[PDB]
């Protein structure tokens, strides 16, 4: 009976200034037309947010429970982990991760300043020595971009982002880095969803439906996870951190980090005023991802045995949860998920929207995404993932005409590569831009897992293929449904139909071939599809020149993490 939060009734403020409208740009209309639909959310709406991510949390655990937990700590008992040299911590660092309140910011962090690594030394030091004061952490109401629509009521409140300063973020590193970049798939094995990339989550998900006799899928949609998680849940983690072989400095590091921070602790706004009280999980620390899988797996995998679903196979990423099981017949699946259901809410992690059964893979969403086909070259059958496109072509919009440091396009261009949407409107769009103003060699950061990287368009050829296999440059024969839903998508934003784009995919094919190196490699594989002559596409030569491992490893969403 804890609540999740307690508030002084201080607002939550902003830093820099808040842009809530689309600007007047002229590029952004070649995108989108409908620029009132577009919007992003600011700290005005903090309050909304306050009071849904607050309230009480009941908890009450079985053996159900006890027998999972059991069962993970001792896969964790096969894990060994070690510390992070400030150094090696220092370089996972971004770059314009937020500066400590210390004095000194990301690059004196990067380049080994001494300040910074003395801050650095002293805050390890001391959590070393003490274990029970809460350290300090900043709440900040995140700016993200939507689209307006009237079905659901308007517009969604701000996500807020609670975090530690700069000094203890690198203490996390070099603490947990490992850990929790290996203690996941160590646990749970194929239902850690993190070690997949797109080509191995469709394979996995179509592969395991397949597998059944008559095939049962849900998604649960827990409401606001991060507040359900209770003191008690992030002590379990540590419990199964600790099941580690680790160095005896990372272990009193680890349950300091845990006491200290993780479990809880006040939290100021950006002008340094007490706001209030976190007793939940923290949004912005290195063990949110992880966490969050740990313990939504953990509840999840008791639930279903009090439901009983069978031969169930469960895919978790965060917060984000799937099940897929064999079917004992429609209302028996339907009792089954109202148990699971009722599971899941005594572990405290009640659902928003109520699971349903799906007897259609392609009509199952997770992680935002559902299951799709197309066609090959040999006009084979293939499986791709992909969703509705109505909030990355609004922030494909908006970051048209305004700057972000980091930008969510490219990074959708490599998650969906393989879409309708992806290939010929993001692509088109952007390498139209590009070449209009010559930086197609200039790299651009975006996240994926959370996790984020300074990739160079002129290597997307080499990454889809990577990612998605060749045939993601030839797909052909899209399902009607996928067809439509992008079109209808498109009419209720302003956006040219997949003719206009066509138009442009050779208008700018076009420039990028005339142009030979690698802007000609890539034209050539990313626009074969606007060409009724299509010339044969061969395995590109540096697509495996180029490591890629980091990539699909682990989730580091909220974790400040940055690699290169
Ligand atoms: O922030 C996160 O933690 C994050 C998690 C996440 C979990 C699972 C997932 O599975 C899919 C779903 C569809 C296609 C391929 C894959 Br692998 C994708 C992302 N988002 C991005 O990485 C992300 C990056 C760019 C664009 C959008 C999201
Ligand atoms: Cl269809």
């Amino acid at each position: 009976m804890s609540m999740s939060y307690t508030w002084t009734g201080a607002l939550i403020t902003p830093c820099a200034a808040e842009e809530s409208k689309l600007p007047i740009n002229a590029l952004s209309n070649s995108l989108l037309r409908h620029h009132n639909l577009v919007y992003s959310t600011t700290s005005r709406s903090a309050s909304l947010r306050q009071k849904k991510v607050t309230f009480d949390r009941l908890q009450v655990l079985d053996d159900h429970y006890r027998d999972v937990l059991k069962e993970m700590k001792a896969k964790a008992s096969t894990v060994k982990a070690k510390l992070l040299s400030v150094e090696e911590a220092c370089k996972l660092t971004p770059p314009h991760s937020a500066k400590s309140k210390f004095g000194y910011g990301a690059k004196d962090v990067r380049s080994l300043s001494s300040r910074a690594v003395n801050h650095i030394r002293s805050v390890w030091k001391d959590l070393l020595e003490d274990t029970d004061t809460p350290i300090q952490t900043t709440i900040m109401a995140k700016n993200e971009v939507f689209c307006v629509q009237p079905e659901k009521g308007g517009r969604k409140p701000a996500r807020l982002i609670v975090f530690p300063d700069l000094g203890v973020r690198v203490c996390e590193k070099m603490a947990l880095y490992d850990v929790v970049s290996t203690l996941p798939q160590a646990v749970m094995g194929s239902s850690y969803g993190f070690q997949y990339s797109p080509k191995q989550r469709v394979e996995f998900l179509v592969n395991t439906w397949k597998a059944k006799k008559c095939p049962m899928g849900f998604s649960y949609d827990t409401r606001c996870f991060d507040s359900t998680v209770t003191e008690n849940d992030i002590r379990v983690e540590e419990s199964i951190y600790q099941c580690c072989d680790l160095a005896p400095e990372a272990r009193q590091a680890i349950r300091s980090l845990t006491e200290r921070l993780y479990v809880g602790g006040p939290m100021t706004n950006s002008k340094g005023q007490n706001c209030g009280y976190r007793r939940c999980r923290a949004s912005g620390v290195l063990t949110t991802s992880c966490g969050n899988t740990l313990t939504c797996y953990l509840k999840a995998a008791a639930a279903c045995r009090a439901a009983k679903l069978q031969d169930c196979t469960m895919l978790v990423n965060g917060d984000d949860l799937v099940v897929i099981c064999e079917s004992a017949g429609t209302q028996e699946d339907a009792a089954s998920l109202r148990v699971f259901t009722e599971a899941m809410t005594r572990y405290s992690a009640p659902p928003g929207d109520p699971p349903q059964p799906e007897y259609d893979l392609e009509l199952i969403t997770s992680c935002s995404s559902n299951v799709s086909v197309a066609h090959d070259a040999s006009g084979k059958r293939v499986y791709y993932l992909t969703r509705d496109p109505t909030v990355p072509l609004a922030r494909a919009a908006w970051e048209t005409a305004r700057h972000t440091p980091v930008n969510s396009w490219l990074g959708n261009i490599i998650m969906y590569a393989p879409t309708l949407w992806a290939r010929m409107i993001l692509m088109t769009h952007f390498f139209s831009i590009l070449l209009a103003q010559e930086q197609l060699e200039k790299a651009l950061d975006c996240q994926i897992y959370g996790a984020c990287y300074s990739i160079e368009p002129l290597d997307l050829p080499q990454i889809i293929e990577r990612l998605h296999g060749l045939s993601a440059f030839s797909l052909h024969s899209y399902s009607p449904g996928e067809i439509n839903r992008v079109a209808s998508c498109l009419r209720k934003l302003g956006v040219p139909p997949l003719r206009v784009w066509r138009h442009r995919a050779r208008s700018v094919r076009a420039k990028l071939l005339s142009q030979g190196g690698r802007a000609a490699i890539c034209g050539k594989y990313l626009f074969n599809w606007a060409v009724r002559t299509k010339l044969k596409l061969t395995p590109i030569p540096a697509a495996s020149r180029l490591l890629l491992s980091g990539w699909f490893v682990a989730g580091y969403s909220g974790g400040d993490i940055y690699h290169s």
